[PDB]
C-alpha cells in the first residue's frame, strides 16, 4: 500500500484553505501545502487575519500553520515535492464566447492539469475536488498521456467537496460522506485506496463511498441541483401561499415531517445565493444540451428560473408598497453575505434586490456584520450609480434613520434582536419592513403595534 | 448600327478592373477609361503593384494600358466623352436604417445616376452591371426621364457580372454566357445590339443571352442563390456523414454523377464567403418580403442560415476537441482569404472562426501567401482585442511553433505540402489538425502516425 | 477474384425485377432468380403481360427468361444456391407510430434478412437493392451477426437503384452511374469487386463508383432531395417573377447556361409530384431530426414546403381570378398523371389542386389521355366526388360550359386543341391557367381569341 506523505493543493480558496487545515489537523504525519496565484491571499493565510470569515477555521490553521500546514505561492515546488496534487481552483460559469452564461469556465482547471504533468516526475495522484463537468477528468488524463516522461505516473481521482459555508469545519471533520471517483484499472483502485487512508485518520470507513470517475462528478452537481431544488420547491410554495392565506413556515413543516421527504432546507428565502448553486445548475442544464437532452436541461432550468422570479418578485413587492416608486426614497438593506456566518457575497440575493432597487434610483444604506464594505462597492458596481445611490452602514440603526423600509436579505442572528420601537421613532412614515428570510416571525404584531407595516415571503398581506 | 468607340467604367474594384482590362485587350480599337472616386486604387492601378491580386490581370493590364486602357480619377470627362457609361461599383448590405441587415444598399448606384445624367449630353448607353435588385434600372431611367436636356438620349440596359474571383481573367475570356437587358423598343434593341457587337470581338453570338430589363436582373441573384445553395446543400450533407460514417466526398461524387445534378460546387467547406454570395441572397430574401413572397423569403433564407451553421459548429467543434476552452491558447489560421488565388477576405470565414475563437480569448497566429497583414487587422479590428488576441505569422511554420490546433480555412495548394512532422515536433500536446477545407484528404493515417488528432468536415471521428 | 454465377432477388417489384432481367441479359453466364411471395405477381412475370410496365421490359424478360432469367415463389431454393442476394422489397412509409408520415418501414427488409440467415451456409454477398434509411445495413449485418453458424460469411453491400419511371430499361443499360457501398475491410472489398465484376459486362468501369455503406445510403436520398431542390428553387424564382416583370424560363436559360448550376432540372411547375421525391426527402428530414440535426432538418424541409406553396399559391390564383367563388362553377383539369406520358398520379400536384377546388364546391371534369378514371376516383376520394368531379372523355368535352381551363401535367396534345372552339362554348370571362408553361408561344393568339392567361412565372 502507498502512503501519502505529502500533499499539494492547488487553489487557496473556501475549498482548499479549509480542507487543508482539516487534513493537516488530523493527520499530523502529512505535510500540507496550500498554493495560489494570488500573493494576497497566500499572505492573508500566513496573517492574524485570515482572507476568509469561516467558523472555527482560525483555530484549525493556527493549529497547524508552520508546523504541518503551509500556504505559498510556489506552486512548483509545492507540486515537484507531492504524493498527492488536490485541484481546488474556481470554475464559475463562463461570461464570454460558447455557452455564455452556462457553460463552465475549465480555463483554470487546464492551467493546473499543465503545470502539474509540467513540473511532475514519477508516482503522484492528482484529485479533481473542484465542480466539474462530467467527464473533465478525462481531459485532465488525456493531457498527462499525451505528456509523459519516463518513470511519469500520474493518476487521476474525483474527490469532489461538500461543504457549506458557515458551516465547513464542521462539515469537513464530521462529513455526512466522502467520495472518491477512480477508474477500475489496478493502478487507479490503487490510487482510490491511498487517497481513502487519509481520510481515515478521522472519516470512519462507511461514510467513505468510492464509484468511478464519471459517477463522482455527476454526484456534485446533481447533490447540488437537488438541493438548491428543494429551496427553489419551497420558495414557489411561498407564493402559492401568499395568494392563499396558507403560510409557508406551516406547510414547510408539514411536508418535511414526512421522513421521505425530509425537513432540512425547506426555509424559504428572496433566493439561494452563494458562488455554486446557480452555477452547477447551469452547468448541468449546458451539458445537457450539448448530450441532446434537452428535456432533462429544462427541467433543471425551472430551479434557476424560479429562482430568479421569486427574487425579482421581492424586488417588485418592495416597490409596489411604497406607492409605486423608490426614486430618492432611502432604504435600509441589512444583510449583504450570501446567508449567515460567511463573509462571502458571491451571488447573493443582496446584490440582486439592491440592484433592482438602484435600477429604480433609490437610496441605499446597506449594513452587513462580516462582509467588508470594499466588498460591497465592487459587488454593486458595474461606479457613479454606486457613488450616487449607495452608503455603507456602520450599524443597522443608522442604515434605518430617515429610511422608507428596511429590508432583510440575510437572516443574521442580530436582525430579530433588534429595537424596532427606535427605528419606528426615525422612520420616515408610513414606515415598512420586508422580510426575506422569515426571521421576524412572532414579532409581527408587536411590530405591528408599534406602527410598521411588516411583510414577508410566504405570508399574506 | 451604332458603335461603341469609347468606354467609361464607374467603379475600378474586382469587377472593373478586370472586364474593361478584357474588353481593351480583345477590343483594340474601343478607348476603354476606368475611373473611381479612390484616388488610392486609380494610383494603383497605375503601378507595378495593382490594388488587386487576380491570377493573369496584371499581363492583361500591361498589355493595353496607356494604349487603350486608362485609369483615372476624373469621373466627368470620362463620362462626358464616353458612348457607354458602366456601372460596377459595390452594392454591399445596409448596414443601418431600413433593412439592416438584409436590403441592399443603393446609395452608390444613385450617385453615379445623378453624376452621368449632370456630366452626358447626347447619346450614351448606360450599363448596370452591379448586381442590383429586380427594377434597380426603372429608378436610373426614372432619374434620366426627370433630368432630361434637348438631345439627352440615355439608354439603360443591364449587364450583370458572372465572374469569380481567383479565375477572373479566364472567365472574362471565355465566358460560359454573357448576358444582357433591356427594353423591347425600337432604341432599347438598339442600346442591346451596340453592346452585344463589343462582346462580339470575342464571345461566339450563341454565348450572348438577350432578354428583357428585368429578367436580367433577377438572373444574376437567382444565379448567385443557386450557387450558394448547392454548397449549403452539400454542407448541410456534411453534418448528416459526420453523425452517421458517411463520408460527404464520397457522397458529393455519387450525387454529381447524375448529369442532370452536376458534379460543380458540390466542396464541402467551413462555410462560403465572398463579397456577394450573402449580400446576393439576403437581397433576394428583402424583395421578396417586400413583394409579399414570405414563403420564398424564407426558403432563400435557408442557404444563409446553414452557412451560419456550419460555421459556428466547426468553430464549437475546435472549443469541443480542446478540451472546452481555449482562453489563452495558442492556435494557428492557415488561409484568410475566401477562396485560394485571390488576396480578397470579403466575408471570409477565416474572419468569422477568428472572431469566434478570439471572443474565447484564444491568441491566434494567421498565415495567408496573399492577404496583406494590415487587411486581416482591419478585418478582425471592431482594436485592444487584435492587439491582445492576433498576431500575423510570417510562414505558417512560425504560426504552429507551439500551437495546440492548426485550423484551415482557406484551400491554398501550399499547406497540404507542409512538412507535419516538423509542425507535430514544436506543437504543444496533443496537438489537433482542424481542416475546414478538406485538403488533407489522403494524408489523414499519416498524420494520425505522426501523433495528430486530425478532424474534417463531413468526416466522422 | 470471387465470380457470382447465381444472383437470387428478394422482391419481383418495380426496381428487382427489371434490374434483374437486364442483368440476365448481359450476363449469360450468370444464373438470376426473382423471387417474391407474391404468387399472381411472379405467376405474371411468367405470362404475356408482365406486372410492371416499362418501355422495353417486355423484350429484355422474354430474351432471356427460362434461359438465365427466372421468377419463382420458391425463395428458399434461390437464396440456399445464390452467391449474392438483392434485397429488393418495398421500405413503405410508416402510418403509424414513431416517424409516422416521414419514417420508412423496415419490417420488410428485416424480414428478408432473417430469412436469408436462416437458409444460408457459407459464402454469400447481400446487397441492398431498394431505396433504405442511412444506416439500415447495419441492422441486417446485427441480425447476421446474431444469427451466424459455423462457416457462415454474409458480406452486406449497399446498391441502391437510380430508375427514372417511363425509362427504367434506358436508366439501367446506360446509367450515369452504378453505386456501390461495402465497408473498407478486405472481405467487404472483395464483395464490392465480385458485384463491379457483374456491371462491368456493360458499364464502363468509369461509371461505377464504390463507397462505404453509408455513404452509399446516404447518397441515394441527398440525390433526390438535390434533384427536388432545383425544382422548387426555379419555383420559387416563378413566383418572384410573376411579381417584377421577369420571366421564369428566360432566368432559367440564363442561369442553367452557368456549367456550375447546368441547365436540367429548371423547369418551373405547379409542383413535383411522383412517388419518390417527397417521400425520400421527408425520410432525410425524419433521420435528420433523429440524428438531432435540427438546422439541417428544417434546411430539406423547405423543399417540400416550397412544392406546398406552390400548389396552394395556384389555386389560389385559380379562385381569386373567377372572383373569389367557384361554387358549382365548371372548371376543366386538364392532366392528371404526376408528369407526361404516364398513366401514374402519385402524388400528382392535380389531385392537390383539383382537391383545393373541390374543397370550394368546384365542379371538376377531369381529362387525361393515359389515367385510368377509377384512379383518378380513387385519388380524389377520403361524398364529394360523386357531387363534385367528373371524369371527361376529352378536353372538349371538359372544356364546355367551363368557366377556367386548368393544364396541370404537361402532354404534348393540349397545345394541339383547338381554342378558338373551346373559347366559344366557354363561360367569360374564359381562363387558362398554365401549370406547365406548355402554352408559351400560343400566348398572342389565346389572347386574340379571348382567354384571360395566366402562367408559372410570368405575367401574359
Ligand atoms: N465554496 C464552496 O462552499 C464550495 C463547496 C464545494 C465545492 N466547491 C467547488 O470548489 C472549487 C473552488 O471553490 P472556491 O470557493 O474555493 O473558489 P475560490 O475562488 O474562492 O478559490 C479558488 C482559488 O484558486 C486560485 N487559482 C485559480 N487558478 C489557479 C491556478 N492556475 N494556479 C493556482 N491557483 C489558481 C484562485 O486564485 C483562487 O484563490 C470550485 O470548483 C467550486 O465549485 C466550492
Ligand atoms: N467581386 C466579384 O467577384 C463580383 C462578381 C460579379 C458581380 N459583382 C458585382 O459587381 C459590383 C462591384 O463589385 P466589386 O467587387 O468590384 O466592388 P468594389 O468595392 O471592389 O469596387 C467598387 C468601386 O466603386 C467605387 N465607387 C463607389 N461609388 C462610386 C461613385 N459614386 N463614383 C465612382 N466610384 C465609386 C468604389 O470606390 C470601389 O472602388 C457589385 O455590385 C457586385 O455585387 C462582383
Ligand atoms: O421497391 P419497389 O418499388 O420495387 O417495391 P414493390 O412494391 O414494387 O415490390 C416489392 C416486392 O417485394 C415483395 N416482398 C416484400 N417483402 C417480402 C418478403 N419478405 N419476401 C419476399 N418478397 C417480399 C412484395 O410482394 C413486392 O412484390
Ligand atoms: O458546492 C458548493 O459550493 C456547496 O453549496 C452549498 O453550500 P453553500 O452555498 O455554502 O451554503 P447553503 O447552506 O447550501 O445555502 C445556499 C443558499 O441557499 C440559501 N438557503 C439554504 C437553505 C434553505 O432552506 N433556504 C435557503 O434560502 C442560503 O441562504 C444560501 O443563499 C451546499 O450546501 C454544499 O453542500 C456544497 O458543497
Ligand atoms: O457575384 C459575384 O460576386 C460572383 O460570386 C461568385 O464568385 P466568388 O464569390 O468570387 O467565388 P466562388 O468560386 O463562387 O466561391 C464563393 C465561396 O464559395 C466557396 N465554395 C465554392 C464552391 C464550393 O464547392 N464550395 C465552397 O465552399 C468558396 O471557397 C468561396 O468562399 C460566383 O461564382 C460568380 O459567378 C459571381 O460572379
Ligand atoms: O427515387 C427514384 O426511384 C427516382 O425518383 C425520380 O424519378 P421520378 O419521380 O419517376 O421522375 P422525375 O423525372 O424525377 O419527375 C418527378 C417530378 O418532378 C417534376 N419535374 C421534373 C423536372 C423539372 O425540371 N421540373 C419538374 O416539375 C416532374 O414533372 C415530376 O412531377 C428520379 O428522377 C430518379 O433518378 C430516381 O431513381
Ligand atoms: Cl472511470
Ligand atoms: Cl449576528
Ligand atoms: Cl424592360
Ligand atoms: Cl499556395
Amino acid at each position: 500500500m502507498f502512503e501519502i506523505k505529502k500533499i499539494c493543493c492547488i487553489g487557496a480558496g473556501y475549498v482548499g484553505g479549509p480542507t487543508c487545515s482539516v487534513i493537516a489537523h488530523m493527520c499530523p504525519e502529512i505535510r500540507v501545502t496550500v498554493v495560489d496565484v494570488n500573493e494576497s491571499r497566500i499572505n492573508a493565510w500566513n496573517s492574524p487575519t485570515l482572507p476568509i470569515y469561516e467558523p472555527g477555521l482560525k483555530e484549525v490553521v493556527e493549529s497547524c500553520r508552520g508546523k504541518n500546514l503551509f500556504f505559498s505561492t510556489n506552486i512548483d515546488d509545492a507540486i515537484k515535492e507531492a504524493d498527492l496534487v488536490f485541484i481546488s481552483v474556481n470554475t464559475p460559469t463562463k461570461t464570454y464566447g460558447m455557452g455564455k452564461g452556462r457553460a463552465a469556465d475549465l480555463k483554470y482547471i487546464e492551467a493546473c492539469a499543465r503545470r502539474i504533468v509540467q513540473n511532475s516526475n514519477g508516482y503522484k495522484i492528482v484529485t479533481e475536488k473542484s465542480t466539474v463537468p462530467v467527464r473533465a477528468a478525462e481531459s485532465i488524463r488525456r493531457i498527462f498521456d499525451a505528456n509523459t516522461k519516463p518513470n511519469l505516473n500520474l493518476q487521476v481521482l474525483s474527490n469532489p467537496e461538500f461543504l457549506a459555508e458557515g458551516t465547513a469545519i464542521k462539515d469537513l471533520k464530521n462529513p455526512d460522506r466522502v467520495l472518491i471517483g477512480g477508474d477500475e484499472t489496478p493502478e487507479g483502485q490503487r490510487a482510490v485506496q491511498a487517497l481513502c487512508a487519509v481520510y481515515e485518520h478521522w472519516v470512519p470507513r462507511e461514510k467513505i463511498l468510492t464509484t468511478n470517475t464519471w459517477s463522482s462528478e455527476l454526484s456534485k452537481l446533481a447533490a447540488n441541483a437537488f438541493l438548491a431544488q428543494r429551496i427553489s420547491s419551497i420558495n414557489s410554495i411561498s407564493a402559492l401561499c401568499e395568494a392563499t392565506g396558507a403560510d409557508v413556515e406551516e406547510v414547510a413543516t408539514a411536508i418535511g415531517m414526512d421522513q421521505r421527504i425530509g425537513n432540512k432546507f425547506l426555509k424559504a428565502s428572496v433566493g439561494f445565493g452563494g458562488s455554486c448553486f446557480q452555477k452547477d445548475v447551469l452547468n448541468l442544464v449546458y451539458l445537457c444540451e450539448a448530450l441532446n437532452l434537452p428535456e432533462v436541461a429544462r427541467y433543471w432550468q425551472q430551479v434557476i428560473d424560479m429562482n430568479d422570479y421569486q427574487r425579482r418578485r421581492f424586488a417588485s413587492r418592495i416597490i409596489d408598497s411604497l406607492f409605486n416608486t423608490v426614486t430618492d426614497k432611502k432604504i435600509a438593506i441589512l444583510g449583504f453575505a450570501f446567508k449567515k456566518d460567511t463573509g462571502d457575497t458571491r451571488e447573493s440575493s443582496s446584490i440582486y434586490i439592491s440592484k433592482y432597487l438602484m435600477d429604480e434610483g433609490a437610496h441605499l444604506h446597506i449594513y452587513d456584520p462580516k462582509v467588508p464594505r470594499e466588498q460591497i462597492v465592487v459587488d454593486l458596481s458595474h461606479d457613479d450609480q454606486v457613488s450616487r445611490l449607495v452608503t455603507i452602514s456602520k450599524d443597522p440603526y443608522e442604515a434605518c434613520d430617515g429610511a422608507h423600509a428596511v429590508v432583510i436579505c440575510t437572516e443574521w442572528d442580530m436582525f430579530k434582536e433588534l429595537d424596532y420601537e427606535r427605528i419606528h421613532k426615525k422612520m420616515l412614515k408610513p414606515a415598512f419592513i420586508f422580510d426575506g428570510r422569515r426571521v421576524l416571525d412572532g414579532l409581527h404584531n408587536e411590530l405591528q403595534t408599534i406602527g410598521f407595516q411588516i411583510e414577508t415571503i410566504g405570508k399574506k398581506v
